[PDB]
């Protein structure tokens, strides 16, 4: 997260850190708890992943340095990548992880609601992007979960900034005209969370952008509301 600030324990209880264990253990991507056995993340995260055997999902983490050889985690039973996914910039950047067991919800690990049926025309003004990613294009993974408030921008403005890409209704863009706050390397797969009527909704999945926090270059997110049917079909 560029231009962000440190989170506190319990602040974003749906945020998970997805680790790979090959060839060494390390944070790979963010993700969001959306059900007791279900993580929503980005399909791009699994480019190099030979199978679910090498994944570990950690919840209730604030600092990466909390994770030791005895820290409990959830195994991944299945990776479900949208069957049209090809690359992040062309969309469908969405995946479900089915965990090997059910999360017991606690203060530190809680689900975030999907965008609600009938909210298709809500104007979200309180959106936040979170993660352990770089603070700049050439940085390192951050020990403490970072947060930044970023405004949504219209797809029409987003397309004008990305004339080499097809910005579709299955994408949602967010960023400041002058840059300064954005996701960056290591944040993808995590949530763009928006609070409406004091309820958090998983509005976006951190996906791609040209640079990090550049002027006139919004971050691009998977538009979760357009995948609710697909999620419900996979999880039901
Ligand atoms: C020691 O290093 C470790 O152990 N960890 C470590 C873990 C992951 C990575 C790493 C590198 N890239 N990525 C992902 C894509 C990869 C498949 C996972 C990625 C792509 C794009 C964006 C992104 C951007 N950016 C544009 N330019 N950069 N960011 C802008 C806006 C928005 Cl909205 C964005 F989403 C964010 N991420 O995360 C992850 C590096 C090191």
């Amino acid at each position: 997260i560029v231009g962000g600030t440190a989170s506190v324990r319990g602040e974003w209880p749906w945020q998970v850190t997805l680790h790979t264990t090959s060839p060494t253990q390390r944070h790979l991507c963010g993700g969001s708890i959306i059900g007791n056995q279900w993580i929503l993340t980005a399909a791009h995260c699994f480019y190099g992943v030979e199978s679910p055997k090498i994944l570990r999902v950690y919840s209730g983490i604030l600092n990466q340095s909390e994770i030791k050889e005895d820290t409990s985690f959830f195994g991944v039973q299945e990776i479900i990548i949208h069957d049209q996914y090809k690359m992040a910039e062309s969309g469908y950047d969405i995946a479900l992880l089915k965990l090997e067991t059910t999360v017991n919800y606690t203060d530190s690990q809680r689900p975030i609601s999907l965008p609600s049926k009938g909210d298709r025309n809500v104007i979200y003004t309180d959106c936040w992007v979170t993660g352990w990613g770089y603070r700049k294009l050439r940085d390192k993974i951050q020990n403490t979960l970072q947060k930044a408030k970023i405004p949504l921008v219209t797809n029409e403005e987003c397309q004008k900034r990305y004339r080499g890409h097809k910005i579709t209704h299955k994408m949602i863009c967010a960023g400041y005209r002058e840059g300064g706050k954005d996701a960056c390397k290591g944040d993808s797969g995590g949530p763009l969370s928006c609070k409406h009527n004091e309820v958090w909704h998983l509005v976006g999945i951190t996906s791609w952008g040209e640079g990090c926090a550049q002027r006139e270059r919004p971050g691009v997110y998977t538009n979760v509301v357009e995948y609710v049917d697909w999620i419900l079909e996979k999880t039901q």
